[PDB]
């Protein structure tokens, strides 16, 4: 069971609105909406939406696998050994927000601080003394992003397991020398960084240029999830407040996943007329280069519907019923819904491109999906035994040269019941950097935005009050 089963299995459920089924319901764990920072939902004007892995959750390992399988042969089309052909997706290697150093070819789970938690060269876990050999403090600095690139969305999980594919097949293949930095082959000298570069730009082609999108939406029900109970969200967000989206994706690509998540015999619940997903927006907005949208943006454009091309020239215009935008920046959505940034609730799932910068650049209130969280909040239950005994053996200590080591054997049980990368977001007892950005700049979270439903619009969300450790 993948974490998409347990959200297309709570998608099929229609709504109960009896406000105690929905009191009960959103009291277990899968259904709830935790609070980082508190949240007076009474206050919010405006609720905006990314599309990929919010409002449209790909289903896994089927939509994994396909991105992987069209990447490699993007990779073999170009010069790659045929036997990447034969490499096959796994789902239980890769967890989101790992780190690729391009230096050594190592895939890094870190801490906020950059302390190695992990460390990955191909499927070959190296062990702390080893990893002191290439990281001498047992940390990085993981704002370089020009040797380090944090795989931190769900479409990064594909490339997370091939990069360990191709690490782990040019080590193996007696054709290859392994170098420190990458793999000689005679007079050729394969870095690891072009070879991560070389993946990174299959991703993007295979996005952009080859057949991913096509072949997905020519079986939407193979690839995406479908819930009945979006439309009813939204139309209740419509009375309370303004509905907008803002996503990169670009129209007709929009408009073909949008159309697939009302397609609905009813509108927003069984009995109603269906509407079209648009009548559900006071604002659309596509190619919107998040983040670079939360800072400068680029010119507003105005998209033709009808052809999906956009018009010639910047819209100068107001916002107008039926009209669909492109580019711009966070600003547009202020102006032309006259609101201000904690006004608006924008619901996304990447922490960077979403939520981060519109946090910090502008102000606005978060909501974070995260898909996996159905399934961490299974595993984080079923064996939370062992983390009480584990946390119990980092006090054990207080004022035992094996305390040291049973702490070490628990935590790689703990994290093995994950997949080999362990939890996205811990690693024994240590927060994961993905944890740490979840609770410092996601407002709320969720394993999907439709949660909401099950809470009255006027309900404050509340988080404890921090206190320093002075402060006790
Ligand atoms: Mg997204």
């Amino acid at each position: 069971t993948s974490w998409s089963d347990r959200l297309q299995n709570a998608a099929d459920m229609p709504a109960n609105m009896d406000k105690h089924a929905l009191k009960k319901y959103r009291r277990e764990a899968y259904h709830r909406v935790f609070v980082n920072r508190s949240l007076a939902m009474e206050k919010i004007k405006c609720f905006g939406f990314d599309m990929d892995y919010t409002l449209a959750v790909y289903k896994s390992p089927e939509y994994e696998s396909l991105g992987f399988e069209l990447t490699v042969e993007r990779l073999v089309s170009i010069g790659y050994p045929q036997e990447l052909l034969s490499f096959a997706y796994d789902s239980t290697f890769p967890t989101r927000g790992l780190v690729f150093d391009t230096l050594y070819g190592n895939l890094l789970k870190v801490d906020a601080y950059g302390n190695l938690l992990v460390c990955a060269h191909g499927f070959n876990f190296i062990r702390g003394p080893e990893t002191r050999e290439q990281y001498p403090n047992k940390f990085i600095q993981r704002d370089d992003t020009e040797r380090f690139y944090i795989l931190n969305t769900l479409f990064n999980l594909p490339e997370t397991y091939l990069l360990a594919c191709l690490v782990d097949f040019f080590t193996n293949c007696p054709r290859y020398t392994s170098c420190e930095t990458g793999f000689k082959d005679g007079d050729l000298f394969m870095s690891y960084r072009s070879m991560f570069q070389d993946v990174r730009d299959a991703v993007d082609w295979v996005h952009y240029k080859g057949s991913l999108k096509e072949k997905t939406v020519e079986n939407l029900e193979k690839y995406v999830v479908k819930d009945g109970k979006l439309p009813l969200l939204l139309s209740r967000m419509k009375e309370v407040g303004k509905v907008f989206l803002a996503t990169n994706s670009d129209y007709k690509y929009t408009d073909k996943i949008m159309t697939y998540l009302f397609d609905f015999p009813h509108g927003p619940k069984p009995g109603s007329s269906h509407r079209p997903w648009q009548s559900y927006f006071d604002l659309i907005l596509v190619d919107a280069r998040k983040p670079l949208f939360f800072g400068e943006g680029t010119v507003l454009r105005q998209v033709d519907t009808k052809t999906g091309k956009l018009k010639i020239g910047t819209y100068t215009g107001p916002l107008q019923h039926g009209i669909v935008y492109s580019g711009g920046s966070s600003d547009t959505i202020c102006d032309l819904l006259g609101a201000k940034g904690k006004d608006i609730l924008y619901i996304g799932d990447h922490i960077f491109g979403d939520i981060l910068k519109s946090k910090k650049r502008q102000g606005w209130r978060t909501f974070l999906v995260i898909p996996e969280l159905a399934q961490e909040l299974h595993v984080w239950t079923d064996k939370s035994s062992l983390f009480e005994e584990l946390q119990s053996l980092d006090i054990f200590l207080a004022e035992i040269s094996s305390i040291q080591r049973r702490i070490k054997k628990v935590t790689h049980d703990m994290d093995m019941c994950y997949g080999m990368m362990g939890s996205l977001f811990r690693s024994g007892s240590r927060q994961t950097l993905f944890a740490s950005q979840v609770m410092r700049y996601a407002d709320l979270y969720a394993a999907s935005f439709i949660n909401l439903l099950y809470y009255p619009f006027s309900y404050l969300f509340r988080a404890a009050h921090v206190l320093m450790p002075h402060e006790s």
